[PDB]
This record gives C-alpha cells, structure tokens and sequence, in this order.
C-alpha cells in the first residue's frame, strides 16, 4: 500500500512544477497551486472534464507583484502521463485509491471556505453532520476505489439517489451497502442502514442522530495539498503511517516559502489551520485537540464573513506551522464498544469457582453506549520526533469545532 | 453591472425632458412624466407598441394651472436612441437586463392605485400572495434578461401558460423552470415545482400555501421611478448596491419641485408612501420594516377607495419624502434556513459531545421551517449616511403590509 507511495508523490510534485514553470506560474502562491492541480488531479481520473488548452485563475508577478488573471497552460503533456498512470503495472493497482485520496485531501479548501452541506441536504438530515460527508464529488471509479475513504454519509447519499429513482445497478448498491455497514460499526446503525438498502428512511433521521452519537470508522491517510506538494523537496520516507508527513510540512512550513490567499490579511490565522486541517483531514476534529497538537489556536468559520470570490482573493501573508504532537490515520472507527468451568469429562472433580454469585430504541440504547465512551481513538498520539504514545489531556476549545 | 450603471441612468434621461420640452410639458407634474416616462421606456424593448406620434394626458398650465388635456408629443425623436442603445456596446449588453429592471419598477403605481391581482387569479391561488408575482406584463426579453427580477409566480404563470398555450418550448420553460428553482429556495418546493413542470398543479394552492411560508428569493435593485429620474441631476455614482439611491432621491424629497396626481388630496400621504413602496421594491414589505425604515406610517389601500380614472387625475400635493436606514438589495430570499466531531487522527483524546442523543408533509415540514422565521433581510439593515450594518428591531405596523 506505501511501497508506491514515494515515487507517486515525487511524480506528483513533478508534473506540479512542470506545468506551472511551462507557463511561468509561480509556485509561492497558494491559489496558482491549488488551481493548477486541480487541474492536474482532473486529468488524473476524469480526462474528460477539463481541457488540453485552457485558461484558470492564477496570480502573474516577480517578486510579491502577483495580480490576480487568467493564463493559458498546455496541459497536454500532463495529460498524457495521467493517462499512462491509469493502469500501469507498476502500481499495484494502488493508482486509483491512491488518486481517490488525492481527490478527497484536496477537495476540502473550497467546501471550508464556501461553507456548504450538499449530502445532508439532500439526505434530509441535520446539516451540521456533514462532518461525516467526506468524499462527496469523487469520481464514481475512485469512490470505488477508496470507499473506505468516502464517508458514509456520501455512500447513504448514493444510496439514496438509488432509492430515489440491471446487474450494475445491484453491484453498486452492494459496494455502498457493504461500506456503509463497514464504516458505521454499529450493529443497530448496521441494521438500519439495511433498512435504508431495501429502502426504509423513517430512520434517516435517526441515521443523522445515530452518526451524531455513534462515531462511524473513518480511514484516512496523510497525504498533502497542491501548495505543499510543490514545496515538498524531501518524498525518501514517503509513506502513509508515520511522522514523515508532519515532519515534511512542518520543515516545508519552516522554509515560509508558500503564500497563502483570502479576502484580507486577517484571514492569515484562517488559512493556515485550513492548511493543517487538509494535510491532517482534522477540519471535523476537535478545536482543542488540534490547539493541543499544533500549538496554535484554530479560527472558526463563524469568525469570519463569507469568502470572497476567487477572482478577487489576494495574497494575505506567508503560511506559516507548527506542532507538538501527531500519531497514525485512524484506521478502524475512534469510538469503539469493543468465572465458571465447562467439564467434558465424566470423572468426578473437586468443583472451584471465581463467583460467588423497539429498533428505534435499540438505536437510542446504541448511541447512549457511545455516549458512555469519553475517550476518543483507537491506540495513542505521538510526541514530534518519534512514535512515543501521547494522550490528549483535555483543552479550552474542547468539544468545539470549525464548524461547531 | 453597477460600473456601467452611472452612464444608463443619464441617457434615460436625456430623452425623458426632450419628449416633454418638445411640446412645452412640464415635468413638475408625475402624471405628465408617468405617461411621457411610460413612452420612453415602451421604445426600449417594444418598439412597435407606441405611436411615433400620440396624444396623452397630461397636465397643461404655467406655475400650478394644469388642467388636464390630451397633449401630442413627437416621440420620433426619442425613438431612435432606445433601439441604438439595444445592442449598444457601451452597456457591454446590459440593457435588456437594465431595462428588465427599469421596466418592471415603473408599473407599481397603476398597480397600487388600481388594486388587481392578475398572476394570482389565473394561478388560481390566494390573492394575498401578489408579493411574489412580481415581473407580470413584461416583455419576454425582459423576462429573459432578469428572469430573477420576475416573481417565481410570473414565471410559475408562464410555466403554466406554456402548458396551457416546437423546440424553442423547452428552451423557454427551462429558463421559466430554473428561475422558478433559483427564486424558490425550498427544496421541498423545487421538487414540487418540477411537479409544476408538466402540469401537476395539485400542488399550486400549495405552493400558495407555501408561498405564505417559504418567501421565493426575489432580487431587487434600487431602481428610480419617471418623476424621479427627470428630477435626479446626479449620477456619478449610481451603484445598485449601496446608499446611492437612497440618499440621491432623498435630495429630490428636500427640492419639494415634484407634485403627484390623485383623485382627491387625501392621497398626498399615499402617493408619497408610493413612491417609497416602488423604489426600493418593498410594496409586499412589512410596514413595520418600512415605518421604521424610512421613520414614518404608510398607509394602507385599504384606507382608500377606487383610484380616479386616468382622465380625472388631478395635482395633489408636492412630493415629500425621509428616511433613516437603508440596506444591501434583497438579494436571496427574506427568510434562510441555511455538534459531532470526525476525529481522522489517531490519537487518544477525550470525547466530547455537543449534545445528549407524504410528499405534501415535506412540502408543510418546509413550510413550518419558514414560519418559524422571524428576521428578514440577508445580513442586515444599514443606517442613512453609510453601510453601517443596524438590525431591524421591530414596529407596531409588522406583519403588516401595503395589502395586508
């Protein structure tokens, strides 16, 4: 699973740089990379969508000059290693997981910036629980190909489409059952996401109010964004479970060569936890978690107004870092509900004893079970500079979210 | 648009006082420049409505003795700038969507005086709802170029008027469809005006129904009237989002150089409250908003009769006008409707939680979610002088209206 990883993200910075110094594109400019790959990652898997020759937003000028314009880029030779990727035997078949984390880290910077709640919406749910909503707008062969990645609000959201409205139809429905069932580990949360496979959404809302108490699984991996890619000169110990990713952006942060966009400089604070929140997947995570983690208090979207049009975003000030602590991607779901003998022998022994002596309402029983866990995670954090098991104590912005 | 805005007003008026002068009609009088006013804009979109020469009332007389007469005016004049500014490439193309705009706010006092319910009536709907019938009798251009500015009803009327009348249908309905999803913001509603699509309009008292609860986005700009352009000698800074138009037309109120025409005298209070209803598109506002915006009472229809006819519409008073708040145009709808965490890293933390634990219902559970709405407005009002945000507070006039 990492043993492609290095060469995939050297390649990746590869084609980042050459596509933007084809055309003179500065890399220092959070916008330029965050556009050109985009662009880059369109090639990657929907060919179709994006153009050989196109126009996009970018900022033109030497030395701090930058002024916000549309330049033509040949993305063409880009184009054709994308598709060479595809399926080249020298991947495993890891490319398309691997491209379908790329797609879900760096379709986070819009979704915080235009605050918006598509699958909760259209599922009728509490908009504020969209925190388990991750992978909406992949690519139907990557969401395929990392479904585990795709939160299972995104996988009940297909589901739903499929209720809404042929042995391909039953195939998908079945991948999205079974890594719904996957992702939500409880067993009433099983039985009525079942319920929402034949089709029963009475328990919809009760779904919202189940992921509300009941925590589902959420893998994740460590992969960085356009801007950090470019700036990423180290990929030797590239892999996806270790303290090589922090400790690469945070040198990355520490040359302050990246300059981040936003309608004004106060929206430094800002960008730079979306940053650390799109490299770590922690935009849902607690406030004071990541305070404690990162050292640096996390600015709310309710502190700042709506985001201006990416026409007129401007560059805001240096993106700047720092952290204390990391651990692993969680693999397996962070809250987890996880005397007498039996003589098969008819001779007679002396006998020695340790003792002396509705659905919906399962549902509710399930989620105040979760309720009962007031420790978060599976194995332990990690002290910078090592794997040496770190716990969280506790912090003023606990229980506080980007979005709480 | 609002750059280009500066330049469209002053052509406007340039050929409002030649139409009049031409014939020695004064533009002291709104009757004489509601007609002449009403002739100028015919020649923008329906060339071939009007006459290059007609007779209209107006009032004829030196320094107050204007006595009623049918005046011929030569309206040749003025016709060949309204079809050169069509396509005009100073406007870039703006002036179908100008004059969309221009035409729609100067038909509200016949409207008021004459009080009819056109769009409600053949919708078959309540007739308390004309607030979101807005953009009735304008041109299909027009209508094409600020459908938003058109009521969802308009377009819901011309929904249903297309299905109670070729490939030019569908190009058509789905501006009259996407417009009526755009300005009805209710998800339930959207669906069931695709129910309104082909003709299923067993929801249409429903969605009168909902119209009473959910408030479709009407766009609204700060458009001036006849009487008030001719009288307007400033326009360098005409933007359609700010304080411009307020305080622009406020100095026309201080010249106390325009007088309004009505049935008897009794109408001063009215006919000035008209004006305020018509410029900044608020004739369905709560009177409690108004009263409080613009510190004074506004008087109902209902206080009185039927309006003269238009042969026996006498001087009345000179127009008076103050305000002390203003706000950003009601660009989405009055009424929005717009706690868990996703812990995507592995370490032990505390949990933490932010809390303890038919197709017509849909439609009435949207309905009920508009309801329970009280402030309306997008942001917030502003007071006069600037864009300093000030929230309406409240007045003894609210859920009050000019029809209410």
């Amino acid at each position: 699973t990492e043993s492609q990883i290095p060469k995939m993200y050297e390649m990746i910075r590869d084609q980042m740089r050459t596509l933007a110094s084809t055309h003179k594109i500065p890399l220092n400019i959070d916008h330029n990379c965050e556009v050109i790959g985009s662009i880059i990652m369109a090639a990657c898997t929907n060919n179709r969508d994006l153009r050989p020759v196109d126009k996009y937003w970018f900022l033109m000028g030497p030395a701090g000059a930058e002024v916000m314009t549309e330049v033509e880029i040949d993305i063409q030779p880009q184009l054709q290693w994308a598709k060479g990727a595809v399926h080249d035997p020298k991947y495993k078949g890891q490319w398309y997981p691997f491209l379908a984390l790329l797609q879900i880290s760096n379709k986070t910077k819009d979704t915080i910036l235009w605050q918006k709640y598509p699958v909760t919406q259209e599922l009728e749910i509490s908009n504020s629980l969209e925190i388990y909503a991750n992978g909406h707008g992949i690519k139907d062969r990557l969401k395929n190909s990392r479904p585990r990645s795709v939160g299972p609000l995104v996988h009940l959201l297909h589901l739903k489409r499929l209720q809404e409205n042929s042995p391909a139809v039953n195939g998908i429905r079945k991948s999205i059952v079974g890594h719904l069932k996957r992702q939500c580990i409880g067993e009433t949360q099983k039985a009525m996401i079942n319920q929402f496979e034949m089709g029963r959404w009475e328990s919809l809302s009760t779904f919202a109010a189940s992921l509300l108490a009941i925590k589902p699984r959420i893998e994740n991996h460590f992969v960085l964004t356009y801007p950090l890619i470019a700036n990423c000169e180290d990929f030797a110990g590239a892999t996806l479970s270790d303290e090589w990713v922090f400790k690469a952006m945070e040198k990355i942060s520490n040359k302050k060569t990246l300059r981040v966009c936003g309608p004004d400089e106060k929206w430094i604070s800002f960008m730079n936890q979306i940053y650390i929140h799109s490299v770590f997947q922690t935009t849902g995570e607690d406030l004071g978690v990541l305070e404690w983690v990162f050292g640096g208090r996390f600015c709310q979207r309710k502190e700042f107004g709506r985001y201006c049009k990416k026409s007129q975003t401007k560059v805001i000030g240096l993106f700047t870092f720092q952290y204390e602590y990391w651990s692993k991607p969680l693999k397996s779901a962070p809250r987890s509900i996880e005397i007498s003998c039996r003589p098969s022998f008819k001779g007679k022994r002396p006998s020695y004893n340790n003792f002396t002596s509705s659905f919906y309402d399962q549902v509710r029983e399930e989620c105040q079970k979760y309720m009962d866990l007031k420790v978060e995670g599976t194995t332990c954090f990690y002290r910078k500079g090592g794997h040496v098991e770190v716990e969280f104590p506790g912090s003023a912005h606990c229980n506080t979210y980007l979005f709480g």
